[PDB]
């Protein structure tokens, strides 16, 4: 049972990413911002009762870069009850380092989403 | 099944504060520091093996944010078993605004203390 | 159950180690770094399902205080699951400072290993 967060500022690629994540059975609450603003604002409203959530970070956007410092402020109860993703369209070889040595951001996605890699990946990070 | 640990200056405000968490079925164990050292060196003997602790730190004292700083100093094991509270009887929009800034501060919290505020508080950081 | 991972740059003392924890019933899965490269890879490729692990770093090394620092850019998730412990035959008073100072680091510990020393220790920081 996961909650999943998608912060992006494509529209397009914000709905489209939600119904994805809906068509499959990876989920069924699917959470949307179209700005980190907004994204941080609902984050600093939770406890550390949260379910098991997941959080699709687009990193051409504040940015990625700048969203995870807002993130790095957010109590460390309601941090373990999370695990963030970076997204994007776009993949140089300087953003996957940058990405890995961010302590927030546990891995890199491409755009679009492969689901099976992500459902895999959730075994991972969201045991048992 | 939670202890309380407060740290106040205020020999008058950190007894009276544990009489009133006494008073309420909210705890039956309450360590009470007069000094940021003293409770800092209490911590520093603790494991991850301690029951869900509450922090009730005074603002106006090393004062709160010099006690955060020796707080983010130790294990994260130990931090994962602690939800910290800032507490103080003035409350103006600046410090507020730290108290969010900082990681380790879950909520600015007014003097004196409202129990049936904390306690809600409570389910949120301490669930199940 | 929990697995053990020693990181030494001296040859002799890391097979020497792995011997004397593999003799104790301490644990049955000792895992072996001649680098801090070498750990920090094997620690990425790590998710949060991995059973509770207890890390041997030696002082004396990157180094120690710079193995923390690739150290603290693992996710978090990952980090919750791990103890990680300083080793070394030289014991200055400034060593034990920097340590104590280190969030990663949970307490320093002498040459040789003190196993029920270690045993002892790992009841508090491993509970139940």
């Amino acid at each position: 049972a996961m909650d999943f967060i998608i912060v992006d500022d494509s529209v397009f690629d914000l709905f489209t990413q939600e119904k994805l994540l809906l068509k499959s059975g990876l989920t069924t609450s699917v959470r949307t911002f179209n700005s980190a603003q907004a994204a941080i604002d609902h984050l600093r409203s939770q406890g550390a009762d949260i379910p098991d959530t997941v959080i699709l970070l687009d990193l051409q956007m504040i940015n990625g870069f700048e969203f995870t410092e807002h993130y790095g402020m957010l109590p460390e109860a309601v941090r373990a009850r999370i695990r963030l993703f970076m997204i994007s369209s776009t993949v140089d070889i300087s953003d996957i380092e940058q990405a890995e040595a961010n302590p927030h951001i546990i891995q890199l996605l491409p755009k679009p989403l492969e689901i099976p890699l992500l459902r895999e990946l959730l075994k991972r990070w969201f045991p048992s």
